[PDB]
């Protein structure tokens, strides 16, 4: 496995890289969030994809907005997503490791805006 990552209010994160073992069936990601710089002007998603589709999940998820989560609805792109937290909160998210090859790429990020860009990391798995 389990990581504690946590974004701050710089746009930034911490774990810009991501390993999962093969010895262990689910992954768990926990996302904090340290200022007080609310969830309408930094809050951090953790979503996962492949280093192929996150345009997608960047683009339509600003296409969807604040409510939809800024990560629209079903998108069969992502495979974890956390949701919009804000200062103050927490959350997590506890995916199967089934969902993930060996050999690909994926790339973890918050679809807020325009932090998709100082907020990347890698997921290899193992
Ligand atoms: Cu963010």
């Amino acid at each position: 496995c389990s990581v504690d990552i946590q974004g701050n209010d710089q746009m930034q994160f911490n774990t810009n890289a991501i390993t999962v073992d093969k010895s262990c069936k689910q992954f768990t990601v926990n996302l904090s969030h340290p200022g007080n710089l609310p969830k309408n002007v930094m809050g951090h998603n953790w979503v996962l994809s492949t280093a192929a589709d996150m345009q997608g999940v960047v683009t339509d998820g600003m296409a969807s907005g604040l409510d939809k989560d800024y990560l629209k609805p079903d998108d069969s792109r992502v495979i974890a997503h956390t949701k919009l937290i804000g200062s103050g909160e927490k959350d997590s998210v506890t995916f199967d490791v089934s969902k993930l090859k060996e050999g690909e790429q994926y790339m973890f990020f918050c679809t807020f805006p325009g932090h998709s860009a100082l907020m990347k990391g890698t997921l290899t798995l193992k």
